[PDB]
C-alpha cells in the first residue's frame, strides 16, 4: 500500500458540512489533482464525549462497503490532534436540496430514486449493516446523479442511540431497539417526502411528532401517486415484522416486485441515465 498519506499532501478548501463531533472540507491532493471529501475529527473532543465507539464504528463500517451508491473511504491518517477520512466527494449535494428546489419529484424521478435507494438497502442489509439515520440530508448524489448515502457514525453492525426525529421508526420510541426494518420504516417516510414534498410525521417539537408517530397520525395528499401509496402504506406499518423488506415478510424480493417498480431494471441502476429532476 501507498505510504500513510498527510495534511500537506493536499490543499484544504471549502466546508462541505458541520457537525457536533466533525467537520468535512472539500480537499485537492496536490499529487494527483483527485478531489476528497475529507471528514476531520478532533481526538479530544471524541474521547472527552465517549464517542470512541461510535468513530471506530464509522471507520470500521465504511472500510467494508464497496458499492456504488454508498459513500467510498479511501484512506485515513491522524496528526497530533486529529483524524482525517478521506471519503468519495459528491458534488451534487443533498437529496433534500433537490426537494426543496423542485417542490416535490414527479412518476418518474420518484421510481427511480426510490429503486436507487432501495438497491443501495438490499445491499447494505445483506452485510447486517442497519444505518439507523436514513434521510434526504445524507442521501448525496454524484457528479452523474446517483446517489451516494452517507454518515455512518451512529451504524449498527447486527451480531440505544436515536436518529431524526422525523424519520424515527416507532419501535425506537417504544423499545430503545432497532433492525433492519427501522431503514424500512425510514425508506417509507422518504418516498412520502419525495412525492408530497414533506416528511409525513409533523409538529411542533419532537415530542408530539413522537406522538403522531406512534399512533400512525399522517395522511396522504391527494395527489399522491396510488402505486406510491400502496407502497408507502406497506412499509409505514406499527409492527416492524410486516413491513415490506424485512427478513418476516420474505426480504427484498418481495419489495421489488411492488407494482410501483413495475418499470425497473434493478440489475444495472448505476449505469443507467438518471431522469432530470
Ligand atoms: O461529499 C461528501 N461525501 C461524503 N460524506 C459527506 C458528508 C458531508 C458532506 C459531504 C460529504
Amino acid at each position: 500500500q501507498p505510504r500513510k498519506k498527510r495534511p500537506e499532501d493536499f490543499k484544504f478548501g471549502k466546508i462541505l458540512g458541520e457537525g457536533s463531533f466533525s467537520t468535512v472540507v472539500l480537499a485537492r491532493e496536490l499529487a494527483t489533482s483527485r478531489e476528497y471529501a475529507i471528514k476531520i475529527l478532533e481526538k479530544r473532543h471524541i474521547i472527552k464525549e465517549n464517542k470512541v465507539p461510535y468513530v471506530t464504528r464509522e471507520r470500521d463500517v465504511m472500510s467494508r462497503l464497496d458499492h456504488p451508491f454508498f459513500v467510498k473511504l479511501y484512506f485515513t491518517f491522524q496528526d497530533d490532534e486529529k483524524l482525517y477520512f478521506g471519503l468519495s466527494y459528491a458534488k451534487n449535494g443533498e437529496l433534500l436540496k433537490y426537494i426543496r428546489k423542485i417542490g416535490s419529484f414527479d412518476e418518474t424521478c420518484t421510481r427511480f430514486y426510490t429503486a436507487e435507494i432501495v438497491s443501495a438497502l438490499e445491499y447494505l442489509h445483506g452485510k447486517g449493516i442497519i444505518h439507523r439515520d436514513l434521510k434526504p440530508e445524507n442521501i448525496l448524489l454524484n457528479e452523474d446523479m446517483h446517489i451516494q448515502i452517507t454518515d455512518f457514525g451512529t451504524a449498527k453492525v447486527l451480531s440505544s442511540f436515536v436518529g431524526t426525529a422525523q424519520y424515527v421508526s416507532p419501535e425506537l420510541l417504544t423499545e430503545k431497539s432497532a433492525c433492519k426494518s427501522s431503514d424500512l420504516w425510514a425508506l417509507g417516510c422518504i418516498i412520502y417526502q419525495l412525492v408530497a414534498g414533506l416528511p409525513p410525521f409533523r409538529a411542533g417539537n419532537e415530542y408530539l411528532i413522537f406522538q403522531k408517530i406512534i399512533k400512525l397520525e399522517y395522511d396522504f395528499p391527494e395527489k399522491f401517486f396510488p402505486k406510491a401509496r400502496d407502497l408507502v402504506e406497506k412499509l409505514l406499518v406499527l409492527d416492524a415484522t410486516k413491513r415490506l423488506g424485512c427478513e418476516e415478510m420474505e426480504g427484498y424480493g418481495p419489495l421489488k416486485a411492488h407494482p410501483f417498480f413495475e418499470s425497473v431494471t434493478w440489475e444495472n441502476l448505476h449505469q443507467q441515465t438518471p431522469p432530470k429532476l
